[PDB]
């Protein structure tokens, strides 16, 4: 569900959207459109991918299942974290690089 190297990545949120708007640019632009489609939840998604980038390699591994079982905002945006956690191509492009860009770049989710 949750790609390992997701699991294991050091970077945070804005580092990793930077690294993928970067490495993978279409990706990143199909997911801001889908993004600013769901408006009234884009604080809720921002704060999940926070907090998933708060939890260790081995509580994430943790949330797997959790993650799985979903939670109001995977019933009402299926695809929230589809950029993070869905096409392992994407993932290990973004993880292999991502630590070189800024942490804290809120203007990654302004598209
Ligand atoms: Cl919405």
């Amino acid at each position: 569900p949750i790609p390992r190297r997701m699991i294991a990545t050091t970077c945070d949120a804005e580092q990793y959207l930077a690294a993928v708007r970067d490495t993978s640019p279409v990706y990143y632009q199909r997911y801001m459109i889908d993004f600013n489609n769901h408006a009234n939840l884009q604080q809720a998604t921002i704060n999940k991918a926070h907090w998933f980038f708060s939890l260790s390699p081995a509580e994430r591994r943790d949330y797997s299942e959790h993650f799985y079982n979903g939670d109001p905002l995977t019933f009402a945006w299926v695809n929230h974290m589809k950029i993070f956690f869905n096409n392992k191509g994407v993932v290990a492009k973004g993880t292999e690089v991502c630590n070189g860009y800024p942490a804290g770049d809120m203007s990654v989710w302004n598209w």
